[PDB]
């Protein structure tokens, strides 16, 4: 035939040319997570980072997941395709936090969640992620821990564990989250009312109240099974991770404007030009990375 390859044709040959194989958060968009090799929330991505055999990691999500992924595979190249693919919720957390927390609880672990720079890393204890974060903080020898960045993570953490959790900072959270409001709540309820609400953590404390299941995009996946009828609290591009996962179900979205700017910053043309032309790569200084390395392997071990 006349006609040649088109991206998704480029892109599955410079995997093969490159030894590489391209993670991809469930946030990304459906054209990307089609051509993604494994899809995962930030729990599953990190574990995932731990068995890789491909020489190349291309990281379709936001720089401190790509940067996670280096950290464990600091002798690999890792590649994130925009250098503006970023979190707004772990950019609010800053080192001096951290020390002035450290002062005030100098026994209290620090645990940071997983969208944290890492440089903020390197002073946690234990990292966490939306789907570990109770049982991980349940687990720790103190009645205090020191949290962060998301302060609506950390109430649910409180809730749940009857812990002290000391917030760092003060009013870390995730604007996509902080969209859904108890209107949307009940809309979804009159418009979809056999439905059951899966309901992201880093949502207000008000709205996680009216959930079915509190969940990261992970623990959603893992429990769709209970029911046939759900609507989906979290980014919308969960929404079409979800349907591919069970066809046969039905998923509605909280609110279709629940968008992510900084996962959006990948596309299908920017993953081509990662693998063609090995950018960006992600590198972590050294003693920064064996530090957060420690961390996340405690994370690791503390939550299978
Ligand atoms: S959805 Fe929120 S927490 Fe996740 S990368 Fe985007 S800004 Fe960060
Ligand atoms: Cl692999
Ligand atoms: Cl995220
Ligand atoms: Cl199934
Ligand atoms: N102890």
């Amino acid at each position: 035939g006349s006609f040649t390859m088109d991206l998704v044709e480029e892109i599955l040959r410079l995997k093969e040319e490159r030894n590489a194989i391209i993670l991809a958060h469930n946030y990304q968009l459906p054209e990307v997570q089609d051509i993604a090799d494994f899809i995962g929330d930030s729990l599953e991505l990190a574990r995932r980072a731990t068995r890789v055999d491909a020489d190349v990691i291309v990281f379709a999500g936001v720089d401190f997941m790509a940067e996670t992924a280096k950290i464990l595979n600091p002798d690999k190249v890792v590649l994130i395709p925009s250098r503006e693919a970023t979190c707004a919720m772990a950019n609010m957390l800053k080192v001096e936090h951290i020390l002035e927390a450290k002062r005030k609880y100098p026994n209290a672990p620090v645990v940071l969640y997983v969208n944290s720079t890492a440089e903020a890393k390197a002073y946690a204890d234990v990292t966490v992620t939306s789907a570990n974060a109770v049982e991980v903080v349940k687990k720790l020898d103190s009645d205090v821990v020191i949290f962060g960045p998301d302060k609506n993570l950390a109430h649910y953490v409180a809730k749940m564990t009857g812990k002290k959790i000391i917030p760092v900072p003060s009013k870390g959270h995730c604007y996509v989250h902080q969209k859904f409001t108890l209107d949307d709540v009940e809309r979804a309820k009159k418009l979809h009312p056999n439905a059951k609400l899966m309901i992201h953590p880093e949502c207000i404390p008000e709205v996680q109240e009216k959930a079915d299941i509190i969940a990261s995009t992970g623990g959603m996946i893992k429990r769709a099974c209970e029911w046939d009828e759900w609507v989906v609290f979290t980014e919308r591009e969960m929404v079409y991770r979800l349907r591919k996962l069970y066809p046969q179900k039905k998923f509605y979205p909280a609110r279709e404007d629940a968008f992510c700017i900084g996962m959006k910053a990948i596309t299908l043309k920017n993953i081509y030009e990662s693998l063609k032309d090995m950018k960006y790569k992600v590198e972590v200084p050294e003693e920064i990375a064996r530090k957060a390395r420690k961390a996340i392997e405690r994370m690791l071990e503390m939550s299978k």
